[PDB]
């Protein structure tokens, strides 16, 4: 493709959501563009995925070699970028590197961004016994002693499950208390293996081919303790799309993700969006939820692109 | 599994919303169990499915059987049977025909909805040799071969418009004078070159040799009985929700008969969480990846329900 280029549709991503989407609006015989920054999106930091139902624990490298097999198989080009404005005057959308394209309808596929945490030890022991997802990653850990780092819903949710599954989940949070939903805390609170670690960070993940401790220091006493642990989850959030989506005049809820309505329609005729930027199911990321709503995008882009 | 054994979960049906909901059950380590009569669900009719991301041109009997594996991984345990009932006690209960009755915490519904049938001559014939019953599915299959699509509603003529982008020629089949669909499709339908709406028209008989041939078709005003040579025939008939079994179970239905549901998967019945083509949510886009993705959210609305019970 080049610059100036005009298609049906511009799918803005490279995640689950944007090749959800492809796929549809291929097949609908949209003449389709993706625009997306990294391959996969947050699927490059997962290990095996065994929640998409039908793909039996693959590996998430070969979860997005074969999503892009199926988009490839419909000739649908992709370009790798950065969008960075999408401009109604048809749509113009302006890339970092490769150029403005037009098209009759967007799709946004944008995802969400993992708020980092940054501790020593946490890029030695990537994929060694750190996850970023409790729900994918909890029956890895059955039987075992983890960490999990955080305070809000993510983090608690994240307890929950992996008490279910593990030995003991001591889950730190640097505050004075969680910011998450009283239920959560509550029902966390009543698992007698579950220990709080309130007011605390953790100064370093240590291990040798895998992760064995997390070094703890408590912020308000100095206490500083080693708790022997296979496996810490880091839970503190992913930030939402809201700078992109105010500047490009699309409306956010009040939590700041762009807001959809049931057939993922933005506030702005013609823009749709699908996956975690959206409103939609917000709270629960996966890859079965995000590929469904860009099948829903599509299908709304569809019906905008043939109507109009 | 024996009766009057209770379960966080039990999960009526076995098509993709309900093993959508089996997975992420068996996951959140909720004693689940799912009872359902048809293995697959409407996949049993279905030819080669190729939008299910990452399951590329797969048999629709194969995706049953990699469902099927997949959640056995997981040792759900799985009985054939119709659910009777489900009575809500403090608990429910939900009654078998063959297996008796199981209570359990909290219920997800992915009992799918039944195709309307047609029945012209040489329909169960040509199955899978020219018939089809999901233009979106398979119109890609259709490139540059004439196709006849029988029916008046949404789904027959977003059929037709899409069709209409592979085929040369599509023939949209439909009994009465106009069409019911919304009036935006038909509008949008109409400007096609390659698009013939034949109206006040029956199909008689589907015909061909190994494959669909031809359709034969009657003019119900003009009485004039034709062949139309095609390749495909499409019957976009539509639906029937189980209005029936939401009403007998004391769970609200919309306008048109389906299973009420919130954005989570909610049906009115606190605890009776609904998933798949049975619902309310995205009618009219009945598609194996949203009946899967709702399956998830009914499991973690379920979840969340139970564990806070
Ligand atoms: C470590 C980890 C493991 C996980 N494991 C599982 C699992 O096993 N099962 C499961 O169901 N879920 C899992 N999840 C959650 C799941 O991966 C996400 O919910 C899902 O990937 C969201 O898909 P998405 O397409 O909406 O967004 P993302 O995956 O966030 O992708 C967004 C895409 O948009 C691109 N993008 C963003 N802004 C721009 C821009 N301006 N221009 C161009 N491109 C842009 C990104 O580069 C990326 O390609 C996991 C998440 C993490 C972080
Ligand atoms: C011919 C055909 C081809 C299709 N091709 C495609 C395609 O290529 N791609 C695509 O994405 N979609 C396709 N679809 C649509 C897709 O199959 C449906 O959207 C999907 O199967 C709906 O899944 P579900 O689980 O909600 O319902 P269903 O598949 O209808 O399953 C409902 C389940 O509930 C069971 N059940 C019902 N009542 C009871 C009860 N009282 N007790 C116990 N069990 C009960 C049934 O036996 C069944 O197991 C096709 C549909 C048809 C009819």
């Amino acid at each position: 493709v080049k610059p100036g280029e005009k298609f049906d549709v511009i799918i803005v991503g490279l995640g689950p959501a944007a090749y959800g989407a492809a796929l549809y609006s291929a097949r609908y015989m949209l003449k389709t563009l993706v625009i997306g920054e990294t391959p996969g999106g947050q699927l490059t930091e997962a290990g095996i995925v065994d929640d998409y139902l039908g793909l039996i624990e693959i590996q998430a490298s070969d979860m997005i070699k074969v999503f892009n097999k199926h988009i490839e198989k419909y000739e649908v080009p992709v370009l790798l970028d950065i969008v960075e404005k999408i401009e109604n005057r048809e749509f113009v959308v302006k890339t970092k590197r490769k150029g403005e394209f037009k098209a009759d309808s967007v799709i946004l596929g944008i995802g969400v961004k993992r708020r980092k945490l940054g501790v020593p030890g946490e890029q030695e022991f990537a994929g060694r016994g750190i996850s970023y997802c409790s729900v994918a990653d909890a029956p890895l850990f059955k039987n075992r002693v983890v960490a999990v780092i955080g305070g809000g819903d993510s983090a608690l949710e994240g307890a929950e499950i992996l008490s279910s599954y593990s030995t003991k989940v001591y889950l730190i949070h640097r505050r004075d208390t969680f910011k998450a939903q009283p239920i959560y805390v509550e029902t966390v609170k009543k698992k007698p293996n579950v220990e709080f670690v309130l007011n605390s960070v953790v100064k370093e993940i240590k291990g040798d081919k895998v992760v064995k401790q997390v070094v703890v220091e408590n912020l308000k006493t100095g206490e500083i303790k080693e708790l022997n642990v296979n496996g810490v989850f880091i839970e503190i959030g992913f930030d939402p799309p809201t700078d992109f989506a105010k500047s490009n005049g699309i409306e956010t809820d009040t939590n700041g993700y762009i807001k959809v309505d049931e057939w993922m329609r933005t506030s702005v005729p013609g823009v749709f969006a699908a996956g975690d930027c959206t409103s939609a199911w917000l709270g629960f990321r996966q890859v079965i939820t995000a590929v469904a709503q860009g099948a829903v995008a599509a299908t709304s882009a569809y019906r905008y692109v043939t109507e109009k």
